[PDB]
């Protein structure tokens, strides 16, 4: 649904606290969170 109320994309994770606009960035950011060790 483009209009109605609008959604910030934020870390679920435990642990981060950012801000995203683009779902397309939660997959190279998500990367970052799995890949550490
Ligand atoms: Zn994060």
């Amino acid at each position: 649904m483009d209009p109605g109320k609008k959604k910030q994309h934020i870390c679920h994770i435990q642990g981060c606290g950012k801000v995203y606009g683009k779902t397309s960035h939660l997959r190279a950011h998500l990367r970052w969170h799995t890949g550490e060790r």
